[PDB]
């Protein structure tokens, strides 16, 4: 039910899953028939990534060890044994060419130039936005692949750090991730002995000889450094390992070839996890939330408002928060404020970080459904109108209050960090970039207000969402 | 027990051993009583190294995992440690106010030998040169406890390598295992880390990352282990990575044991050399007595040094001593070719095309009929090399003969396991001449002294007379 319960279930399924690089001439039935001899298979799919790969989700974890028991070491290699397998035929020239294999599950979304025609063939702006959402959103197969990537990194980390867990956060889990997005991973340490340890009969407290480091930051940097070097030199399918240990949140970036994901590994950050669960709640509350976010992120990218590299540009996160604020301010609100979510929280949902109460309700059924019935056609235009006429000089965005309030500090765009006091999430944004955003918003509002959609359809020209998803 | 069988047994015992940093107020009985609840303990001892530490050797390996299952990270330590779990434990009292046993002193096992200034008086009170040399040997040689500690150090380093090379081994060589090591000597360690089912309709293999060329692989693996030694455990390690040397090397101080260590990738020739020396050391007690005394002599007179350079090495010196013993009438030890001829098929070892075989079973070697005393052998060693023609002759330990020098080098000692290689190529003419001068002077001192009067006069005599600066 809850965000935490979804993560637990996803990780358990990943724990009994494996990846297989398939033979050039793949017979699906023969492969599955063989794998089923090691135990029942709950789920599986194929994907393309420099050849065909299969994700296999066994019903029982024991099946993994069963398969590993008949798997050999190639024959010079780093003999780290994993859940990455390569299957080939003994006598490849004695099997014929295969007629109709296999269904491929896409791990990327269609490019904008292919999307636009689909949008133009839609009946309304609402339908356009749902088409975009369906084309872009993470698939069940992609999600399974993301959790398996985390599970594999966990196993790699567990060689030196047996209590390691690796769990995804951000776009991979908050409902706003699009196909192709990075897998952001958090490493944490928790006792694998989940069972109830007795009262020991002896007199001693017993610990490992470990250096007590002055800061959590230094420990984090040393741990990530070793894991990074090990992935680089010893880990199968890990490439382009970049150590970015001196960043605000120390980080190791890498490309995971078996899955084709770009990944980012850091040590667990409690604030970042609260943020992911908050966005998950908002995304789950109403489908218009996700529809708006996906369309507006695409809009921002198309018009050069967002960028892949950090700088003076508004970030996708900042933009997403602006959208949440917009939705909080509808009459009636489409989503509750963070203070409203805090007040619905019981003792079990108490989360205090750095002295600041970051509590909010985890049970979605405790949130009264919105009575707002505005269509996406209205909301898209109104978003552009609202921020196109928003006084950014005088007002800041407070998502806890759901109100425009005086700016604590002078900054072009001030959006309050909802889990840290006196922090602006959009402090990076300069006046030029903010003015560009405003100009694009106003132009987009005008285009939607003035267009004759029926004639554009007849004239075979872009209309509605498509009209604002092309350069001006 | 062959050399190989000794190593195997030692490593197996180290594999089921742990190190425990003991409570400030240590009750030995309570500690052992508690630890025995995880399984029987075959051996244990205590040593001093910034507080009391205990080596615990469990009867069963399973006991290690049992102890680890109740070992925890403090709440205050969370997020502030590198969570590498090891066989290094710290024990403290749950309630410091719950001591309810009589306090007894704990026996400390020494890991160092007495300094020369304390040794000399003991030598001067001996009855003969032979007795002096056996006193030195007994004061200096590795103890059973020290040996266990050395193998455990290797075992701990092995566990770092095994994270991604599960079949890895780390084994000591050189002075730690060849019978000629003295307390306080480095632990020289070799890593061997790579190249060590039902049939379905698919061939099935793991996806594994390729290693680079042997040297590059060696450099990367040693670099990571060096980083582990830095960051895993209590640390304070003084890790020196010397990865660009001819033989890539990591030097470090292992704080839990207090050993100075050198880690490199396994060299098959160096291992044969260690077993050869082990054979020679085991054959006759005079072999070890001579080597220990002469190594001490070399150090005292500045002929050997802790850092590599133009100095004769302890290994080269030891080989010179072996050559000397091969040349006695009759020989005290056999030549390497004699040991080769005694080898059966099971003792076959060919390295780089060169037959490095020799007998491993010591009972197959006929005991020496030489009955020369150490008094004679010590003086004769100095006399022999003091008059040896180093310009014209080289030392061949396979033949047990002086032979023409293959290449021009001040001191030429044939590498017994590699063709056309001089183990003492590093030695320059100045250092060789110093050695010769010291040898000749030492011979004269022993030849001319009146030992009875020196004893009465309370002056150094015999071995003591050559173990002080000239
Ligand atoms: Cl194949
Ligand atoms: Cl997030
Ligand atoms: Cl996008
Ligand atoms: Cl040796």
């Amino acid at each position: 039910k809850t965000f935490t319960e979804v993560q637990t279930e996803r990780l358990e399924q990943a724990d009994r899953s494996v990846l297989i690089k398939c033979p050039s001439k793949l017979n699906e039935k023969k492969l599955l028939q063989y794998l089923s001899s090691h135990g029942k298979i709950d789920n599986y799919f194929f994907f393309e990534n420099r050849g065909i790969h299969a994700l296999i989700e066994f019903s029982e974890k024991s099946s993994v060890a069963s398969l590993q028991a008949v798997t050999g070491i190639p024959k010079h290699v780093v003999p780290y044994k994993s859940r990455l397998f390569t299957f080939t035929l003994k006598n490849p020239g004695s099997q014929a060419a295969e007629e109709r294999p296999v269904k491929i599950s896409p791990q990327s979304h269609i490019p904008v130039n292919e999307l636009i025609p689909k949008l133009c063939h839609a009946d309304s702006i609402s339908s356009q936005m749902y088409i975009l959402l369906n084309e872009y959103q993470l698939t069940e197969e992609n999600i399974k692949l993301r959790y398996l990537a985390c599970s594999l990194v966990r196993d790699f980390a567990r060689a030196y750090f047996p209590d390691s867990t690796v769990k995804p956060f951000g776009s991979s889990v908050n409902t706003f991730g699009k196909l192709g997005c990075d897998v952001d991973m958090f490493l944490d340490f928790h006792d694998i002995q989940k069972h109830a340890t007795k009262m020991k009969k002896g007199p001693f407290e017993m610990e490992y000889q470990m250096k007590r480091l002055p800061s959590e930051r230094l420990a984090t940097q040393k741990i990530l450094s070793i894991i990074g070097d090990c992935l680089d030199n010893f880990g199968p399918g890990y490439s382009s390992v970049q150590k970015i240990l001196n960043a605000r949140c120390p980080l190791v970036k890498f490309s995971h070839q078996p899955t084709g994901f770009q990944c980012d590994l850091s040590v667990s950050n409690s604030i970042a996890i609260r943020c992911s669960e908050l966005l998950y709640i908002y995304g789950c509350l109403d489908p218009r939330v996700r529809a708006l976010v996906f369309s507006l992120r695409c809009w921002a990218r198309v018009h050069g408002l967002t960028n892949s590299v950090p700088g003076t540009w508004i970030t996708n996160f900042s933009l997403t928060m602006m959208i949440m604020f917009f939705l909080q301010k509808r009459s009636p609100p489409i989503i509750p404020t963070l203070d409203q979510l805090k007040e619905l929280a019981d003792e079990k949902d108490k989360h205090v970080i750095g002295g600041y109460d970051c509590s909010f309700v985890s049970d979605l059924s405790k949130i009264k459904p919105t009575k707002n019935t505005e269509t996406l056609d209205e909301l898209l235009c109104d978003f552009f109108q609202y921020f196109g006429n928003f006084d950014f000089r005088k007002n800041s965005l407070n998502l806890r209050k759901g109100k425009e309030v005086n700016k604590p500090e002078s900054s072009p765009l001030y959006i309050w960090n909802p889990f840290e006091q006196d922090l602006n999430i959009s402090k990076n944004v300069n006046q030029p970039q903010l003015e560009k955003f405003v100009a694009m918003a106003r132009e987009s509002a005008w285009i939607l207000q003035k267009e004759d959609k029926t004639q554009q359809m007849i004239n075979k020209e872009p209309w509605g969402l498509a009209a604002v998803l092309i350069p001006f």
